[PDB]
């Protein structure tokens, strides 16, 4: 492949081309407008189409680092507007491409995308590829580690919706319920991706493969060890690639890891029949998102190969790698009743265990007990899972969310009150959409949202780092991240905050927000009782955070709401701070 930029033009097509270099340059250029970026993307897709017609052409043998780097440093007001990237633009390649990725904004802090059904269907009638170029362009400057070929099928989704409404007599009530749940999806899609990035980030890639054989052998616990190896070997290039900025690289490997997992399909799972009779990236996304093939009747006993056999500490110490490997496969098969993160302790136990029995005068009679030395780890979050979920079902989403906010509050009061509440609300969500499921699903479903959530936390405490506690729980081992945060207790050495009247402050303009918004405020106030009374029990906060509801709706249903919120609310400032010694 003589031009490199020829090469991926010719496969990806000018189309999907097209939204992947917006989207490249939309991650990093968060800042230019929209209009700017089509420019952008014009002139590239031009060097692409002449480069593809004669490959000997100006410039055209260059890497794609050194074509999107130069180009990248010639936009207006780079120093002014990027003076992070500016500073990486002296810098020859493969450090300048490397300094990109440092100094890439984590979250922009934009606007949030308000749907405008009247406005949004005209703009899409007017011309519809630069209505889908906009999604693009919104949803990757504000997801800077999106996968490039997984938004251009959410774009797809976008598209279907806007085409089945704008047609329709009424278009709000039809699409906002559409676009509601696609704002969904790209908030999870996003945060998967941000998880396996970050753990690259964090941890390296030997950390990615041990995940992604996992998932996939409970994904696909009818395919051999071979297999997996093989689909984690080429989809851990393909995250490394999207997760790096090659955008270009990772759709065009992901497309043949599709077109891999469809040919050989019968040995994978019988569960991949409707993801492989659709188009190029509906395929993708629906092999990504497959329910788990049901249990071989064949899967073999691990208690020979793994606990009785008399030459393990031999085939531990020679053979490690392919030992440990094909034990985390064969046990990750069994169990899909298991979250990822908890069979990667399991496996981390496991090691353990011939560590110690292998050092020791008589292993065999050791590492007999090995598999016994799962049970703490697996009955611990199946009983916070239980417990969470009774709790759950008995008070409700709202009082759900109320409950870890206190409890994370208590944990990490040094933390934002904002920050506090959205992990809070976050995972109040997780208990909804969890706990409803099969008793045998919930655990997985829990936990595995849990690292979500926990993973967004840790990118944040990068930005603007508070605590020790949570820098240890978010750095030093990502199979032991929930159980860390777990472990966390009220620092005793935490000074109460000072009281503010202005804090627990309402007024009038409280009772025209949405339900949601109105909870986030009194959430938001919640957060402030823990901060200023720490020691108070779960149980005086939930009265006091009862008046302060009954407070809002009393003097929201006033007559003169501003005179009810001015007289009642130092009442109940004053006779809150006695509730809650
Ligand atoms: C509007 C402009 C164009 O089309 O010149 C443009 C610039 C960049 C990206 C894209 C696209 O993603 C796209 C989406 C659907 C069809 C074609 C392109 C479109
Ligand atoms: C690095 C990244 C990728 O490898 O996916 C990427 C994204 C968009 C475009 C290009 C280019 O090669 C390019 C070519 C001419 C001008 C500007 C950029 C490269
Ligand atoms: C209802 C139940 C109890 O009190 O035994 C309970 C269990 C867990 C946590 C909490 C809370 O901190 C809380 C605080 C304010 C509102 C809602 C929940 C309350
Ligand atoms: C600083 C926020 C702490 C969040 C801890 C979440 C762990 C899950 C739990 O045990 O509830």
């Amino acid at each position: 492949h003589k031009s490199e930029i020829a090469h991926r033009f010719n496969d990806l097509g000018e189309k999907h081309f097209k939204g992947l270099v917006l989207v490249a340059f939309s991650q990093y250029l968060q800042q230019c407008p929209f209009e700017d970026h089509v420019k952008l993307v014009n002139e590239v897709t031009e060097f692409a189409k002449k480069c593809a017609a004669d490959e000997s052409a100006e410039n055209c043998d260059k890497s794609l680092h050194t074509l999107f780097g130069d180009k990248l440093c010639t936009v207006a007001t780079l120093r002014a507007t990027y003076g992070e990237l500016a500073d990486c633009c002296e810098k020859q390649e493969p450090e300048r491409n490397e300094c990109f990725l440092t100094h890439k904004d984590d979250h922009p802090n934009l606007p949030k995308l308000k749907p405008e059904p009247d406005a949004q269907c005209a703009a899409f009638q007017e011309d519809p590829d630069k209505f889908l170029g906009k999604y693009l362009y919104e949803v990757a400057r504000r997801h800077p580690y999106f996968y490039g070929p997984e938004l251009l099928f959410h774009a797809e989704e976008y598209k279907a919706d806007f085409t089945e409404c704008c047609p329709a007599d009424d278009k709000l009530a039809c699409l906002i319920p559409k676009l509601d749940a696609l704002k969904e999806r790209i908030l999870l899609s996003s945060a998967k991706e941000r998880l396996k990035c970050s753990s690259f980030q964090n941890f390296g890639e030997r950390a990615v493969k041990a995940w992604s054989v996992a998932r996939l052998s409970q994904k696909f616990p009818k395919a051999d060890f071979a297999e997996v190896s093989k689909i984690v070997t080429d989809l851990t290039k393909v995250h490394k690639e999207c997760c790096h900025g090659d955008l270009l690289e990772c759709a065009d490997d992901r497309a043949d890891l599709a077109k891999y997992i469809c040919e050989h399909q019968d040995s994978i799972s019988g569960k991949l029949k409707a993801c492989c009779d659709k188009p190029l990236l509906q395929k993708s996304h629906c092999i990504a998102e497959v329910k788990e093939d049901d249990l071989p009747s064949d899967l073999p006993a691990l208690a020979a190969d793994f606990a009785e056999d008399k030459e393990i500490c031999k085939h531990y110490k020679d053979a490690k790698d392919v030992f440990l490997g094909t034990f985390l496969y064969e046990y990750s098969r069994r169990h899909p009743d298991y979250s990822v993160s908890l069979l990667l302790r399991i496996a981390k136990t496991y090691e353990a265990t011939l560590e110690k029995c292998c050092a020791e005068a008589d292993p065999p009679a050791c590492y007999r007990t090995v598999f016994d030395q799962f049970t703490p780890l697996v009955e611990e979050p199946k009983s916070l899972v239980k417990k969470n979920c009774d709790l759950f079902e008995e008070v409700g989403e709202y009082d759900f969310q109320n409950a870890l906010i206190v409890r994370y509050t208590k944990k990490a009061p040094q933390v934002s009150t904002p920050t506090l509440v959205e992990i809070g609300r976050t995972l109040g969500k997780v208990g909804s959409r969890c706990c409803k499921l099969p008793e045998s699903e919930r655990l997985p479903c829990s936990e595995n949202h849990l690292a979500l959530a926990l993973n967004r936390l840790c990118v944040l405490h990068e930005k603007t780092p508070v605590s020790e506690k949570i820098t240890k729980c978010c750095t030093d081992s990502l199979a032991e991240r929930r159980p860390c945060f777990s472990a966390l207790e009220l620092d005793e050495g935490y000074v109460p905050k000072e009281f503010k009247a202005e804090t627990f402050t309402f007024h009038a303009d409280i009772c025209t927000l949405p339900e949601d918004e109105k909870q986030i405020k009194k959430q938001s106030a919640l957060a402030e009782l823990v901060k200023h009374k720490p020691k108070a029990t779960k149980e005086q906060l939930k009265t006091v955070l009862g008046n302060f509801s009954a407070f809002v709706a009393k003097c929201c249903g006033a007559e003169d709401k501003e005179a009810c919120f001015a007289e009642e609310g130092p009442k109940l400032v004053a006779s809150s701070q006695l509730a809650l010694a």
